[PDB]
C-alpha cells in the first residue's frame, strides 16, 4: 500500500543492483526492495537493530563479504558485509570512526550487543540476505525515520526528482553553461576540480566540441533529509567519440531545490 | 651504484607491480625501479617537481602510495594536467591516523610552456613526454609511488643489510604467528592497533580463540614489498593461511611505526585473492 519516501527509484542498469536494502532504525526492520520497471516494490523484510556497544544515518553501498576465520562468530555471526562508510557526505563533515557493517551475532546474544552503529540481524537472516547482495553495487540505506507515503505521492516525488535530473542533463547536453552552472554549489568538488575549474573546463570543451549528446540510464534516486544521491549509467558522445561510465551525483537541499556538491565518474 | 635506503624490496607476486616509482622532491627527480629477484634496479629517471598552487610551513605531503586510476581528456583539462593523470590512494592509513590530510595527490603532466610547479599543491608533475613513458610502467591499483622530501642513497652492501634486517623482522612475526606463540606475536602490535572489525584486544582474543580450536597452522608469505621511510614501515605480500579446516590466499598489507629500535604494527589488512 505504502512506499518509503526516500527511495524513489532503482536503476534499470543490470550491472548495478536490482535490490536495495532499507534499514528503518525506529521500526527495527530491514526491508528489501526491487526494481519493477520505473517502480519499486518490497520483496521481503526481517527484524534488525543497531549495535549499541548518535548512530550514523546515510546512503551506503555494500562492498565486501567477510566470514570465518577472518572474523569471529562471537561478534559477527556467520557473515558480515562491509560498507563504504564514510561516504562523501560523511567526509564533507570529517566523520570517521570504526565503520558500518551489516552483520549477524550468536542466537544467544541480543542484536543490540553489536558494535555501535552496525546493522545487526540474526544468523539465519544474514544467510538469506546474502542472496540479494551484489558486492560493490547493492545500496544499504540506514535511516532513523522512514516516512511511508501512498503510491500516488511516491510517484509524484519520483517524477519531481526525475525532472530535476532531466533539467540538469538537458542543460549539460545543450552546453548551456549559464543554466548548467545553477545546478552546482559553489563549494562543489570532484577529483581534480573545484567549482571554478569545473565550469572553466566545461566552457573550454564547448569551444572544441560544439555538439554533444548525454544519455542517462534509468537511475538510482535516493533523497533523505538534506541529501540527494543519483547514480546512473551515462553515455557521453562528443567528436564522433563515445564513452560509457558510472555517474554519481551528490547534492544537498538548496531552498526549494538542490545543488550538486560532488560528481563522480568511473569508466564502465 | 647507490640505492635508495627506503625502498628495500619489491614483491615477487606478479598480480602486484614489478615496478616502483620513486619521487625525490629535493633533487626534482622521478625514477622507476624494477624487481630483480631480491634486488632492485633503477631502469630510468626523469625530471619532476611538486605543484605549489592553491595550497604556512609551505611543505607538501610525503608518503608511500599506490596509483589507482588513469585519467585523460576529455575528462580532465590539458591546461591543468597535460596529457595524462594518475590518481593515488592519498590519504593512506598512515595519513588518516595523523588526521591532518589536505588536497588530493595525483601524478600528472602540464603544458610544455609552463613550469611544473604550476600544479596543484602536493601533486607530482612531469612533462607530457615523460607521463606517456611512465604509463608503460604503471599497473592501475598496484604500482607504488613513493613521494619523499629527501632520498638517502646508500651502498649496495648497506642496502642489502637493511633489507635483511627488515626481512628478519617480517620472518620473526610470521614465525610467531605460525607457532601461535601469543606472547611473542603480541609484541609485534601497537596497543592502538586497528583493523576492520578489530582493536588490539579483540584481535588478540580472536587469535587466542583460533589457537584453542586449531592447534597447528601454516602461514606462507610471498617475497614482500618492503618500504621503510621516516617513522613508517609498509610490508605487502601474498599470504597463504592454512589450518586443518580451510586454506585461503589473500593480499596482506602491514602498516607499522617505529618503536624504539624496532617496529609495532598499527594496521593489518587482508583482501581475498583468486586467479580463477
Ligand atoms: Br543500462
Ligand atoms: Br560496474
Ligand atoms: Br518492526
Ligand atoms: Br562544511
Ligand atoms: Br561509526
Ligand atoms: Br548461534
Ligand atoms: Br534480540
Ligand atoms: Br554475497
Ligand atoms: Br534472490
Ligand atoms: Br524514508
Ligand atoms: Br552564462
Ligand atoms: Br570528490
Ligand atoms: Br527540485
Ligand atoms: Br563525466
Ligand atoms: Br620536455
Ligand atoms: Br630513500
Ligand atoms: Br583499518
Ligand atoms: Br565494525
Ligand atoms: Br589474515
Amino acid at each position: 500500500d505504502l512506499l518509503p519516501a526516500s527511495l524513489l527509484q532503482i536503476s534499470e542498469t543490470e550491472a548495478f543492483s536490482r535490490y536495495v536494502i532499507l534499514v528503518d532504525k525506529e521500526q527495527r526492520k530491514l526491508s528489501v526492495f526491487e526494481r519493477n520497471g520505473e517502480q519499486i516494490q518490497k520483496i521481503t523484510e526481517y527484524p534488525a537493530d543497531i549495535g549499541k556497544m548518535k548512530t550514523p544515518e546515510g546512503i551506503y553501498f555494500l562492498q565486501e563479504r567477510l566470514s570465518q576465520p577472518k572474523i569471529p562468530f562471537s561478534l559477527y555471526g556467520a557473515l558480515a558485509f562491509t560498507t563504504n562508510y564514510p561516504n562523501l557526505f560523511d567526509k564533507r563533515e570529517n566523520k570517521t570512526g570504526s565503520g558500518i557493517w551489516l552483520h549477524a551475532i550468536p542466537d544467544s546474544v541480543p542484536l543490540t550487543r553489536g558494535s555501535r552503529g552496525c546493522v545487526v540481524v540474526r544468523n539465519d537472516v544474514i544467510k538469506k540476505l546474502a542472496d540479494y547482495i551484489k558486492l560493490g553495487e547493492t545500496p544499504i540505506l540506514i535511516f532513523d525515520h522512514v516516512n511511508y507515503v501512498s503510491k500516488s505521492e511516491h510517484d509524484k516525488r519520483r517524477q519531481d526528482l526525475s525532472r530535476f535530473v532531466e533539467s540538469w542533463r538537458q542543460a549539460w547536453e545543450n552546453q548551456d553553461i549559464e543554466k548548467y552552472q545553477t545546478f552546482y554549489d559553489e563549494g562543489f568538488k570532484a577529483p581534480g576540480f573545484n567549482y571554478k575549474s569545473w565550469m572553466s573546463h566545461k566552457k573550454n570543451l564547448k569551444s572544441k566540441y560544439e555538439y554533444i549528446k548525454v544519455h542517462l540510464s534509468q537511475p538510482y534516486i535516493v533523497q533523505h533529509n538534506d541529501q540527494l544521491l543519483v547514480k546512473t549509467l551515462q553515455r557521453y558522445e562528443s567528436d564522433k567519440h563515445v564513452d560509457y561510465g558510472v555517474k554519481t551525483i551528490y547534492a544537498l537541499k538548496s531552498g526549494d531545490t538542490y545543488k550538486i556538491i560532488r560528481e563522480e565518474w568511473a569508466p564502465f
